[PDB]
């Protein structure tokens, strides 16, 4: 049995380079909560496993004019990886073309921005053109506005749009420095906001959950791994791991 | 200026009688969230108040049969208070015929059970019949259910509807001891789990939120203190003062 091929994200505190005196080696390299969870799975289910960055350094969005794939979501299409495990969304559009395992977390988009003003929802951001808003390009959260139909997401995605090199970034961590840099409000999900605002008292979250989803592990369309890993994953959740996981990563 | 009578409804930690070894008279007899926040209200605008528990001891829902609200939405129709000051969901078919403020804090229904087992989801509890659910009568979550069309919600409606007495109880604290006493799971708000969750050791909330609300002031259609209150809260909210208030009841 030949080790899996594992594609992920840098994204704190999901995958992280590990940081050691002495030269590391393999999977030590990393660490992070979906690190955690790949080490559980692979003992589990009994594979072996290489992680891999994703190349394009993206998430996965459809492309306007060919209608393909980037990101994690393409690398799986053309089976470039085993399996996606990063804080990857699960979402219809990306359940046409890969499968997902249930989700090992749940979330939902909300906005970040600085404290002590006068914003206190994505209304008060849409009726406005002076503070500047965006998301990760590329990313689901994009996606989201792009395709919805809600009058304030709306006019909100014709903004972003209209001027997608300036507001759209390429991480979380661009955003979030975006934010503590400029009059910039960003959109972005709600477990990684809670991570962030409790490392940075000037930030918090603006207004409720925009949305509900949950993060899963992908797999090529097709995949016999993709049943196994949902078993794997509620085990863990039943035995109270992934609670234990996520106040380990985020404190 | 005669004092206003606010009307509100027991609810840890938002509103508690206040113990002492004292006798205690007055706004001082209760405290909590709503009662820390009322205070605030009344020295910010300038007045002075009674504090009322809704009589009827509902939160409020319009009636199958003749179509007539009770709780303290329909108090405040009556003009048997002059604001309601306490967890009230801001809901579309409330706002027919009261007004609220803009939100104090926002939320979203989820589920709470016992934690170790395989429910994992709405879905998991629509999927069976032998796991009971239920919710708290009369109050916006039953009629988020009562009117969903989303198929999941419409089938947990069924349910609940053919078994009410049984399933569907007079207060948040009796759903937390259903839970912690038979094969009940609890359909309740986000912020209350998180309290309760955060008390109860074997207690865990499953999957993420099903909907996205906020908890307002409520007054009689037309009242000049709604706006009023409503800069008052945007106030306490942009200065911190609500996060702080959040801080100091939940812990
Ligand atoms: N987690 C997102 C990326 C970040 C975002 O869109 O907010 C995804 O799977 O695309
Ligand atoms: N906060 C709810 C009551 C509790 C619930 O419905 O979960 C209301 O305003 O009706």
């Amino acid at each position: 049995n030949r080790s899996l091929i594992v594609t992920t994200i840098l994204e704190e505190p999901y995958v992280l380079f590990k940081k050691s005196d002495k030269p590391l080696y393999g999977n030590d390299r990393f660490e992070g909560y979906c690190i955690d969870l790949l080490r559980e799975l692979s003992t589990i289910l009994g594979f072996t496993y290489e992680i891999r960055l994703v190349e394009d350094g993206k998430y996965g969005a459809q492309d306007d004019v060919n209608g393909q794939w980037n990101g994690m979501v393409r690398e799986l299409i053309d089976h470039k990886a085993d399996l996606a495990v990063a804080p990857l969304a699960i979402t219809y559009v990306r359940e046409k073309v890969i499968d997902f395992s249930k989700p090992f977390m749940t979330l939902g988009i909300s906005i970040l921005y600085r404290k002590g003003t006068p914003i206190d929802s994505a209304d008060d951001l849409a009726k406005q053109t002076k503070i500047e808003y965006g998301a990760v390009e590329d990313g689901a959260t994009m996606t989201f506005f792009k395709k919805s139909k809600i009058s304030t997401y709306d006019k909100m995605w014709a903004f972003m749009s209209s001027r997608r090199q300036s507001v759209l970034v390429k991480s979380n961590e661009e955003g979030i420095q975006r934010v503590l840099t400029s009059d910039y409000a960003f959109l972005m999900e709600s477990t990684t906001i809670e991570f962030v605002t409790q490392r940075n008292c000037n930030l918090t979250q603006i207004g409720g959950l925009i949305d509900s989803k949950g993060y899963g592990v992908g797999t090529p369309m097709g995949s016999p791994y993709r049943d196994k890993i949902t078993i794997a994953i509620l085990q863990l959740q039943e035995e109270g791991k992934l609670h234990m996981m996520k106040e380990k990563w985020w404190r």
